[PDB]
């Protein structure tokens, strides 16, 4: 797709650390831009819709090619249109937001200059930040994770994308999206299927996959850390069901691994770790600092700090797995207890320390579950399982909850708040910001 | 060896912090004993020497078990014939003290009564405590670390030691030390060999091995991280030059790996990490927090604290090894690139978690090195070598530095601190002591 300006875009500024081993942190600025899936796409030469509820343009979009020449995507109006806003270091999205039309959520990316995605490289780094998620009830996700994208969002590898990062091109993550627009310079309206449920979205005949760092996947109820390998690294197109993950029939069929080891303290039978009020370790009422470090061998390493009092993340036992490191034994226990073979036949963490030793781009987003109304983070699942069931439950949620349309309708003023990103060495993030 | 009450033993207190997962720490209270060659053996029914100098009464010690039957340990006076002192959470050593004879350091164990040595079980712990090494001139060690001793000292298997902790017996570390007056409720006069060297001790027919943590060796000018595993975890006694260690022919014919995985930033590379003065990351000249984490799956990972300002262990590149934890891949690369089998060849860090996963007593000390000059923590070593040889350098020392007669007599008033000693769950000693 090209871009259009009949609105302007001006990408939210943001502000973040970048710490040294050497005891100091100095500040960078970079902003965030919305998905291009969030945007208005039309004709070039007018503002008649390419796209338009559920449903493309027969006439300007009838193959993928012919679209992407004749649509582009347009800018974004941040606060009113999407309930995007940003303070200096904090970032804070509304779940619903009523303009003209009612939009749900965000998905937003760092950027480094306006025109590209910031790149982090994990291994061997520490990523901190602050998060108030009480305005999290069950069925939401307040998101903040890391994927293996192009810093230009494609555009050096598919030049029919020229709207690119400004825009918000380029996404992809371990469930090899098919609900994208636009994948490598070309639309998705070929195999196109409305969403049953939900009367702005489809599934397209191609996908988009790559490697996918779950940092935080949370709402008050339950969070959780998910590594996700693939067995290309950086971002690829796939075919059809072929793509696997969420939006496919066989959700194994494909490059990625859309389940991940997944580490939920609830999960692992600490079910008084993280939760609403002062019966809790951490008081999810009140602002919390999430640390994740990424150690050479591949491991991962977490803990948090709430009214400067420090935990590591909790121990677990599961099999013959006994601590509180994320790495190779914990994520082969988790599969031989809970079941499952997908992160494995993915690479494991061996496969994913191929993606954190290379560049990831920033993701934060607000969701709802239209497939699976978030019960896999917050209740039991699936719903026929019980208690009795290893990893059955996952938070306190009834698994009644989290209906789209029934949380946006009753919670549309819940939201996240991120603040306070800092980056650098292990060990280094805990230091006076500058 | 029994005990005798010519002098009384009086271990001088010292508290310590006992943490929780939870975020709180509790005060313990405990206190130290010096180690059973420090004190005066006598005959148990006068006060004639069983010991004098560096040789045995050959009267009363015709052989070991006579020798046992025949002779007592007796009390310390702590101050004014060791030069060890206490204060709430505090313990200082001075170098050399002179009272009625010169005494040369200390070797303290920590008690959990009166009676029974304190053991730590390292696994999944970390261990966090402050020192001032700034009166730690070249040739000197300060340490702080841990072996595998039994908690009463060895009386109830050896019932012909009838002293037991009280009076500070049973040691044992990883180089199966011949020195060593008692051994398993028996004198280790048979086989007795004067120091060529050293006024004060010998080297007897018996030695006593175990597992051997080094969290510190350290004087102003370097600093050491060392695991040493044995194939026999605990306290076992060794039978001459099959002993291996620095007090033997044959370094390395033993049950024990002498030599450790050893950690020191300047050996590494990083000859700005640690030194006297602001030229350094961390200044020795000032006192110092070191924590140190034992992961479950065996690794050791190491953070300091200076003036509120947090570094990690700094990381170090080593054949294909890169990062700062001290795991299997840096004890592999380590041998791969400085030479030697014998960290390996006694099953490295899985034996190693065999001694953290049981209870190991901790061992504070202050020494000078009869052996090797201390050259092996702070020179070139061995000294016909240079820095093109990969590890020959340890620290900024001449290789003429740490000659014990010299050191002593220059640097009597050398001496180290030790203090605000905390235990807990890996993240839980940064939290408010209590
Ligand atoms: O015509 C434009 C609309 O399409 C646009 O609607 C937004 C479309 O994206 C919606 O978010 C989806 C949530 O689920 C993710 O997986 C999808 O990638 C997203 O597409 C958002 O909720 C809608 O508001 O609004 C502007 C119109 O001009
Ligand atoms: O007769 C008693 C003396 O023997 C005692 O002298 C102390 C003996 O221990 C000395 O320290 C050695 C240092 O090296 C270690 O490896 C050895 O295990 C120790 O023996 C210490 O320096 C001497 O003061 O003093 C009291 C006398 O009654
Ligand atoms: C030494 O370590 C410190 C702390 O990690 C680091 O800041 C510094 O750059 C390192 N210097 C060298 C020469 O490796
Ligand atoms: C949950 O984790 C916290 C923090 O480590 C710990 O203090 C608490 O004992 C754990 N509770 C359970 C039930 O595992
Ligand atoms: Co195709
Ligand atoms: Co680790
Ligand atoms: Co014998």
């Amino acid at each position: 797709q090209s871009a259009c300006t009949l609105q302007s875009e001006t990408h939210p500024p943001l502000t973040w650390q970048k710490c040294s081993s050497g005891g100091t942190c100095t500040q960078q600025t970079g902003s965030v831009v919305i998905d291009a899936n969030w945007r208005w796409t039309h004709a070039t030469n007018s503002s008649t819709n390419c796209y338009d509820g559920n449903t493309w343009s027969s006439t300007l979009c009838p193959d993928n090619e012919t679209c992407a020449k004749n649509c582009c995507l347009d800018g974004a109006a941040y606060a009113s249109t999407y309930g995007v806003t940003t303070s200096g270091n904090s970032l804070s999205i509304d779940f619903v937001t009523q303009s003209a039309q009612k939009n749900v959520g965000a998905r937003l990316y760092l950027m480094a200059s306006d025109t590209t995605y910031q790149e982090f490289t994990l291994l061997g780094n520490e990523f901190s930040f602050d998060v108030d998620v009480s305005q999290l009830p069950c069925g939401l996700n307040g998101a903040l994770y890391f994927v293996s994208m192009d810093a230009d969002g494609g555009v050096s590898k598919y030049p029919t994308n020229t709207a690119g990062a400004k825009y918000g091109t380029g996404y992809c993550d371990s469930q090899c999206p098919r609900d994208l627009k636009f994948i490598n310079g070309q639309a998705n309206v070929e195999g196109w299927e409305p969403s049953s449920n939900n009367a702005n979205t489809g599934i397209g005949g191609h996908g988009s996959c790559c490697s996918e760092m779950d940092i935080w996947q949370a709402n008050s109820i339950s969070e959780a850390l998910t590594p996700h390998p693939c067995t290309t690294v950086g971002q690829e197109i796939c075919e059809g069901d072929g793509c696997g993950g969420t939006y496919s029939d066989n959700r194994y069929g494909g490059t990625c691994d859309p389940d991940g080891c997944d580490w939920n303290p609830y999960r692992l039978g600490n079910t008084s770790f993280y939760g609403p009020g002062s019966s809790f370790t951490l008081d999810t009422t009140k602002k919390l600092t999430v640390v994740t470090q990424f150690e050479t061998s591949g491991a991962i390493n977490r803990y948090y700090v709430q009214n400067g009092v420090t935990f590591q993340q909790p121990n677990a036992e599961l099999g013959s797995y006994s601590g509180n490191e994320l790495n190779d034994d914990y994520c082969t226990a988790e599969e031989a207890e809970f079941g499952g073979s997908s992160f494995s036949d993915k690479g494991g963490l061996t496969q994913f320390k191929k993606a954190t030793s290379g560049g990831m781009v920033l993701v934060m987003s607000l969701w709802d579950d239209y497939y699976a109304n978030m019960l896999w983070l917050d209740s039991t699942y699936p719903t026929n399982e019980t208690s009795s069931t290893p990893g059955a439950v996952r938070g306190s949620c009834s698994t009644s909850s989290g209906v789209p349309a029934q949380v946006e309708s009753q919670s549309p003023n819940a939201k996240v708040t991120f603040s306070n990103i800092k980056f650098g060495p292990i060990g280094s993030t805990g230091n006076p910001s500058g």
